């Protein structure tokens, strides 16, 4: 492979860490990784993201054991952390209620959406260089395109939910990570998104067990599922998914997570977890792609997928979509509205000086608005309720 | 004897004494209070309350059809109705926690409990009458005696434990007055046995032993039905402890319908719940007779009580333990009280600091009058012992 994914976009003796090890090392330290810790028992988004980092390492290793041919083309464990640490910095307060608040607020100016959000903060927001944000190398940021097009190409919430892409006020440090592809594989990337590279397919199935699996646990102990609705809804749909593992092991599964101790039911888990991981292979992707990091992705395979598919829709119909967690976004969604009322009312009046004169600066290309929800975006949830506080 | 209609002191009002009873009870502030002590649940001591007193009047009518002998003798339904209303009007804030910390507080001045409280009300506190409270007929106070001996006849040293604190239970030495004009029309040989100890008093007029039935059936069943809803118990912890109880309590019907009777209560549907709250409640109401006390009592407001068939007592005592083991003594419970009796002992360490100065200025008079006879704790105590949590909270605030 090239030795230009190794590259930064900009340029100690002592240090002799791998471009991905300083990867690792640079989102780590970053404002935009440590604010997950705030962003919603302990689980958080950084806990969420160090269990999808510790899957993601998991997956790399099992498949290097059963084909060797790619141990070469896989991600090192230090890249696949990066884009475990990283895939969610670009969420704003209230989750999916702040994206849409915010995407409302910027219909007439780009929209705003979680992913691109991530892309604009390690390419320039976080402050570790004064051009490149995180100037993080070009595998790196390729690992981060989930969906490699630019969303000018891809109170009711469904209207309003984001188009997923990155934001064409971003396209310049889009185009420097493409830069090396041939023309042919940099059109194939932006059809409809349908494609994405080998790394970024193995941190969305890492993202995808986790979320699966590892909300499900403090859900039983909570009470918020019953032993009746998990045979209802989730344990009969794994009796008929069509793998054979789930097939044969869920009673004995649904037993040991509702045991009523945790060391039975991290033994539950945990095989889940395993059997979900030694589920997944590296085939090449159906698309005439030059280069191997797109011509080859990671797949589960089909009938743990549906599996898979029944733990992710039961964790969202009886751990987000219920009213509590509803009405919460709800109102941060009302809350973020206002912020961006009230702070596009008078910009460099009500900014703290340091966003105000990014304003003023931004708004000789009148990129202004862009400012103001950037600045929204970095919130945390405490940060946001005591400026609306302050506002109102 | 017409004895038992008399009260210690209009043309168309043609209602019964035990009529009147009921009335007075039901205007009390005293009972008005019962109402204050993200769902849609209301229940409280009043809607306890009005639920024993249905279920009374349930009972009565049972025994008159099964037992004709006793039509005379059985309360009438506003007699029965007016024990049910008032049976908890002497409760203080916090429950339990509360009656500790005002028996602590009241260590050397008679301590402080409940029912005693309860009598103290209706005979003097609850101002309806300038000296005699709601001045209630004498049979519905002696329906009310569910201890009827002083505390006197019924000490603790040494943060505080609840075991060590408990208070007995009975008449207050500084209400015999009222004690003793209840008991007037009684021989001395019925008077002497109403005082006697299993201290626990053993004895209790008809009248209330009924009330006492209603009021355990209501404990017992209604409060089963919103622990459930509202996640209290699970349907897992429902079989362990009560449906298996119940399945070896010996009475036929329970070991019958035990199975039926859980699938209706965890329905989730209200329609199928209330039929088996329903049939539960009714189960005990007709396994219910008058029979004669164990003791050779002359008066047969003494002579017979109304018992519970052995075997459906067990099934009742089934359900009153499974409601004090998962809606009572849970951890949310018990800090609640333990709260409100460190805040009961913080008001009155306070007002007894100086009680003038403090209380409000019509209680700041009663504490003066009172120290005449030095009986001035017992003024600070029914103040406290009067006031809801919100008011409780209140004051504690205005204090500390
Ligand atoms: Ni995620
Ligand atoms: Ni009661």
């Amino acid at each position: 492979l090239n030795p230009e994914w190794l590259a930064r976009n900009n340029d100690r003796r002592n240090d002799h860490r791998s471009p991905f090890q300083r990867d690792r090392a640079r989102i780590l330290h970053s404002a935009a990784f440590r604010r997950l810790q705030a962003k919603t028992f302990h689980r958080t988004r950084l806990t969420h993201s160090l269990e999808a980092a510790q899957i993601g390492t998991g997956i790399v290793a099992q498949i290097k054991l059963k084909q060797p041919e790619f141990r070469e083309l896989l991600p090192s464990d230090s890249l696949i952390d990066s884009l475990c640490l990283a895939h969610d910095i670009g969420h704003p307060p209230y989750g999916h209620g702040g994206e849409i608040a915010l995407n409302y607020m910027m219909r007439d100016h780009g929209g705003f959406e979680g992913n691109a959000q991530t892309f604009r903060i390690v390419t320039s927001l976080e402050p570790y260089t004064e051009h490149h944000g995180m100037n993080l190398s070009r595998r790196t940021l390729l690992g981060l395109l989930k969906y490699p097009a630019l969303l000018s190409a891809t109170l009711k919430a469904k209207d309003w939910s984001p188009a997923k892409g990155i934001y064409d006020c971003d396209l310049a440090s889009l185009d420097w990570v493409l830069e090396p592809l041939c023309e042919s594989d940099r059109e194939l990337l932006g059809q409809m998104t349908r494609f994405k590279s080998l790394d970024c397919s193995i941190m969305e199935l890492a993202d995808d067990i986790a979320y699966g699996v590892h909300d499900l646990e403090d859900a039983i102990v909570l009470g918020m599922v019953t032993r009746a609705q998990w045979q209802e809804a989730a344990a009969a749909q794994l009796a008929e998914c069509g793998d054979p593992w789930f097939e044969e092991h869920i009673a004995e599964l649904s037993e040991m997570l509702f045991s009523g101790k945790h060391y039975v039911r991290k033994d539950a888990i945990g095989g889940i977890v395993n059997a979900l991981l030694t589920s997944i292979s590296v085939k090449p992707v159906e698309a005439p792609f030059h280069n191997e990091l797109l011509a080859f992705n990671a797949y589960i395979e089909p009938h743990m997928g549906n599996a898979l598919e029944v733990l992710k829709h039961f964790v969202s119909q009886y751990v987000i979509q219920i009213p509590q967690v509803q009405r919460f976004e709800y109102k941060g969604q009302q809350l973020i509205m206002d912020l961006f009322e009230a702070l596009s009312a008078d910009p460099e009046r009500l900014l703290p000086q340091a966003t105000g004169e990014k304003w003023r600066k931004a708004q000789e290309q009148d990129e202004g608005m862009r400012v103001i929800c950037d600045y929204i975006a970095a919130m945390t949830d405490a940060y946001a309720q005591r400026l609306h506080q302050q506002l109102f």
